[PDB]
Formats: C-alpha cells, structure tokens, sequence
C-alpha cells in the first residue's frame, strides 16, 4: 500500500529540509523529470550505466554503475535514503526494488507493477484475468511445433514477439520468425494510442485516477518514430480508451504516470501493453500540456504526494489539454563521440515548433539523439511540421561523416 | 558590433564539440537561461557570489566568487573560453566585461550596454539624444536659484533627487534643497517590452517583438507582472516603435527589458536592462515552449533563428495564452527553506509555481512564483496571486509567515 501521503509541503535542494528524488535510469525522459525537479527545488539524485546521461547533468549528483546488480543499487539507496526511488527503464534488478519496498522505501508506482510489466506473459495474462480488459487474440508457443500450431490457428498475417520479433503473413514465414512467442491476430486499426493515466492523491489523501487526452503514434520498426495529442478518435472509443486505462491501472495500483498502450478501430479499443512509468510518445506532452504539467511533472508531482487539477466530465476525471502538438525522433545513423547536429538555421525557423537536444555523449546506429516538437490549432498540421523540422536536421560524430534523417 | 554569426550547428554539452555558455549570476532568471540551454544539450557554466545558487543546481559547472573582482573573472573566463558571456545581474566589474570583449569573447549583448544601463544619467542622455523617444520631461540644477527655476518649468508636483523629495508646489522647493527634476507622469500601467536583437534566416540582424508585459511594482521590487498588458493597439505600436529605437542604439544580440509608461495612446520609455527581466518570467507560461524570454535570449545569443510573424512592419512573436506571475517572498530570515500550503495552493486549476531552490532567505528575498493562465488575463492575474497567498514559508530557525 502506497508508502507515503498526501504532501503539503517541500523543503529546498542542497539543504536538509531538501525532498529527494533517486532516478534509476537517466534518458531523455529522466531528464525532463530531473527539470521540473529542478523548478520545485527538489534534489534530484540521477543514476545510470554510463557518465554524463541526460539526466544527470541536470542533477544535483549521479551514480555510474550496472543497473542489474543488486549491491550497486542498495550502496546508492542506503546512502541516499531518497522521498522516492524512479525506475525510468525495464534493464534494473527487480529483487532489488523489491527489497527497497520490504525495507520502506517508496518504489514507483510499487515494485510489483515494474515486475509484472516485465514479463509479456505475466502482462498479458493480468490484463485479460485481472483487469479483464478486451486483447487481440493470442496464445504462447514453446517449441518450433507449438509456434507452426499457433500461427496456424491464429491466422493470417501474424504477429510475433519474445516474452523478454517478427512479423508473418504465410506458413513460410513461421520458420524465419524462430523461448516463448507470443502469437497475435492481426487488427487492422486505425491508431496506436498511448493513454497517460496518472494516479495520485486527491485533496482527502485518497488515490484517484485522472486522465490527458489520448496520445496517438506510429512505431518504425518497433521503435516510437512520431507522436501527437490528441489522438484522432471518436468520444465512443475515447470513453473506452479511458475505461481500459482505469481497469489496467487499478490492478497495477501505487502513485504515478501510466503509459498504456491500445489500439483503437472504429469505436472499439484493443488493450496492447502497459509501462508503470513515463513513456516516449508522452514527449509530446512538454508541448501540448502547460507548463509544469507534461507527463514528467504529472509523474514527479504524483510520486511526491502532491495534487494533479483536474476536471470532471461523465464520470472521468480528466487533465485539460492546452494546445495540439506532435513530436518526431532525431535518430542517428552513425556511431561516435560528440555528436553534433547541422540544419538548425533552417529547422530552427520554422513556426510553432523547435527542438530538443538530450545531450547524449555518445551515438550508436539507432540511438534516439533528440526530437523535434510542433504545435498548432490543427493535429495534422502540428505532426508534419514535427516530421519537417527533425527531417531539416543532420548528425554527425567525431569519427563519422554527416547522415540525415 | 557583433563578434559571431548566424548558427547552423550545435555540438553536444560535456563532450569536444560542446557550445558554452557562462552565466554571471546564478538566480532565478539564469536558472531558466540553464534549462534550455540543458534541452538543447548546451553546456552551461554559472558563477555567483553564493554556492548552490539556482542556475548552478542545473549548470554542469559553477564557480563561487566575487564578481566585482575582475582577477576572479578572469580567471573563471581564461579556463572557460564560452561562446557566449550573459551577465545576469547589474553588479558586475564592468572594465571585466569591456576587457573580454577586446579579447574576443562575446559579451551580452555587448559591454557598452551593460555600462549604459547602470548609469542612471547616462541611460537618461541616450533615451533622449541617440535613441530620440520620449521619456518624462527633466532638467538639472546646481543651485538653489535653478532648483527654483526648474521646478518651475518642469511644472508640479515634480521629482528631484541628487545624483530625494516630492514637491507639489513652490513651497517645497527650499525644503527640496548636482540635483535633477523630474516631471510626473500619472501612467494607467508600466509595461515591459521584451525585444530580442537575434540573426534571422539571412544571416541578418533582426528584432521580433512579443506582446507587451504589464506589472507593478512594491517597493522597488516587482510583485506581479502578466501578458498582454491591457493597452491599446495604438499605445502598443508605439511601444513596439520606442522599443526599436532603444535596442538599436544599444545593438549587439539578445533580448532587452524596455520599461516603458502607457496612458491612453500615450507612450514614455523609462529604464532598460540589457538582459532577460523579471517581470518577463511570465513568458514562462504565455509563450510556447522553448520560447519564454530566457529561450529567446539563449538562441539569440547563440546566433541561432527565432521563428517570428510579421504584422505591418513589425516582426513580432506571438503569445500561446495569457498568463500571469506573483512573487513568493520571504518575511523571514535563514537557513533551509520550506514551503507549506501546498494541498490547496497545488489545487488550483491552470496554475503551478517555481521554487527557486535557494538555500537560504533574507527578508525580501524572492524564493519562488507562482504561475498561472487563462484566456482572460484578469483571471490569470487574480489566480497567480491568490496561488502566491496559499503559500506559507518557514526557515529552520524562524516560524510558519503567510504571504
């Protein structure tokens, strides 16, 4: 049961009336809840694999050490002893967080939804026993023999995915595709969207569950390329968008964001997946929230014990959205120290819209170095905006030549 | 005139092909210049006269020292060797800034500015000579006979302080007494315009121009300030007009505080500082993200594009939604503050604050704001302040004061 309440009060950084915050992972996501740390006079403690991660150079300090071992982790929460402890990935060693919890340190939103969300089966089967929420249909396969029998009851076209991918159209493909897979039916949708359901304290100490509009996106090969809010559906699914949210959440429990994850055709709602923590298509909201609202000071603000306003409507209480906005990846295509980005002069000219740039030390073929952030009356104005700023841009590294895109 | 050029290029903080910037004076002004210079992977290098300051909690680096040194300056600017050098306050040594710049670094907006607007008299000159916009009629005396004189052609009541007393007639003249005399000017607001001097897409030097800021002030210290003030489109045209004039007299890059006083049409220049204001910290939630004053600053200084509109030959940047600020300060003193309230005052629709992070107050001492908007900027005026009151303050060794 959620470890701390309802929070009336905060001290300042560097002095020991100081709150703090320990986040375990430091992306661009850390990152931005590292800010609106920074704009409470929250400490903020950042703690990664590798030196000088987004996050940590807003921090007050950093920690550099593997994620997955256990006593680095502890080292760091026995020294700190931090207001609350922020899985900001999935790669952290789950016995630990466990431990944290047992010993009275509050793990966002609780151990136990970082450790469900682990495991796609866990997942999967939560979502349809516990939550008894709509899924495409599925079934698991062990063996090559298992999976042929479950492309092959499934269906044609058929997804594929490790429980921790590929996609088959024809008997031909289920070899090429091969453990545990889990075998889905293909749906036909019109968007992928991501629902930002926060829980967090009412003005009681009671947890409620307020709702931002849905966010809508499209993935390039499993990997979040372009986001937008609002997503463009009907009220009907938005209505469901927000019920399958609330079942998800209310079985996951605990204080903060949720990015879960569906599929909307029509006016019907496909539960898909659920991170218990911000998620990369919410960016969009550091422009289509207000200030001090984006899914990062929703989720800060949450685990702190403060209040979210909200405003009620048919049952759901929902979190105002200020304007439509869009995002799109800056990714690289290079490998290297010292990236550096060209083309600013002309994608930092265009209207309603600009860029940001994480601060990465170091590029990889694929590793997300920045994006670029649009705004406008119109949705569909704002995404291809977001996609012609990021597109003007080109990376660079210190052993590398200059590559668009 | 200006040393760099337009920017196609950024590199990324904390490596070799990292951009720099240094910040003289590390407050809550040049706390928010440190975020968007961290969100646009930026290295940032603030400096104070006090550890933990606010831009420094963000900054990847800080140093501590008196900055009236110029030794101490030097030293911190010879290991840095930023491409951009934003002073954020007006104490600092002077014949420091100057000295920079005839080495080659890039003082903001330039030295000469930062000279011009601590002297009071000089400043006045320039309005008046180079910058020719009207500004509150005055004249200087030396003795009793001319104090006399001007008080009687400046008219009354007037101002008169010596480089103070209020006359309202020849009785105080005596009483009154290298002095000035200052007419009086019973304005309906005081606004600020936030011009910024930054390169357009032709490598050119523009100035965009964002809707008029309307505060008022308590005791020398702003307490309130809101966007759009609420004038007429013809006083704001002339306030955009007078703007231009200033900054192009003062030159360089970046944005520039042009205090200004408005009566029905009517338009006064007053004061300017070369650099981000407080009363512009409502850009932080009337202008779009990445745009607030500190963003403008930043990009401009950097010689990087500012997206803007033009509307009858004026380049101007358009508002996102009317908002407003009120001050949280301190009435105690010490060590470690806290805030209480923060259930009701966090309550609050389409509102939020700021909280320093200064590790100490001093009675007087701003330690955060609260925030606030609305499509009616009356609305967003009366919510910042009724936010701003909700907040109680404590040190570790003083008692829980109200706003």
């Amino acid at each position: 049961v959620v470890m701390i309440k309802l929070r009336d009060e905060l001290g300042t950084a560097t002095t020991d009336s100081a709150q703090k915050i320990l986040l375990l992972g430091s992306g661009e996501l850390g990152k931005e809840i590292a800010i609106e740390a920074q704009r409470l006079g929250v400490e903020v403690v950042a703690v990664d694999r590798y030196a000088n991660a987004p996050a940590m150079q807003v921090a007050h300090r950093s920690y550099v050490g593997n994620m997955m071992d256990k006593d680095f982790l502890w080292s760091v929460v026995e020294r700190e002893k931090p207001d609350a402890i922020i899985p900001e990935i999935e790669a952290i060693n789950l016995d630990a967080l466990f431990e944290f919890e047992k010993d009275g340190y509050f793990v966002v939103p609780n151990a136990r939804a970082t450790w469900i969300a682990m495991h796609r089966e866990r997942l999967r089967e939560t979502l349809v026993k516990e939550a008894k929420v709509p899924t495409s249909r599925y079934m698991y396969a062990t063996t090559l023999d298992e999976l042929y029998e479950a492309c092959e009851k499934i269906g044609y076209p058929c997804h594929t995915k490790a429980i921790m991918s590929y996609f088959v159209k024809g008997p031909e493909d289920i070899p090429k595709a091969w453990e545990k897979i889990i075998v889905e039916e293909h749906i036909d949708f019109d968007v992928e969207v991501t629902e930002l359901a926060v829980r967090h304290f009412d003005e009681n100490g009671e947890i409620v569950t307020t709702f931002p509009k849905p966010v809508g996106h499209y993935q390039i090969d499993g990997d979040y390329h372009a986001s937008w809010q609002p997503a463009e559906i009907s009220e009907k699914a938005e209505r469901e968008v927000y019920r399958i949210a609330k079942r998800i959440t209310d079985v996951l429990g605990g204080l903060g964001i949720f990015g879960v994850e569906m599929f909307v055709k029509g006016d019907k709602v496909w539960a898909n997946e659920v991170s218990p923590r911000p998620h990369d298509t919410g960016m969009v909201t550091l422009a289509s929230h207000p200030p001090g609202f984006s899914e990062f000071a929703l989720h800060l603000r949450a685990v702190l014990g403060l209040p979210i306003p909200g405003e009620w409507v048919d049952g759901y209480r929902l979190f105002p959205m200020l304007i439509p906005a869009a995002t799109h990846v800056i990714k690289a295509k290079v490998s290297g120290y010292s990236p550096r980005f060209r083309g600013l002069v002309k994608a930092l000219s265009v209207p309603n819209a600009t860029v940001r740039l994480f601060g990465k030390p170091e590029a990889y073929v694929g590793r997300r170095l920045g994006i670029a952030l649009a705004w406008d009356k119109d949705v569909e104005v704002a995404k291809r905006k977001a996609e012609m700023v990021a597109h003007m841009i080109e990376l660079r590294t210190r052993s590398s030549d200059w590559h668009d895109q």
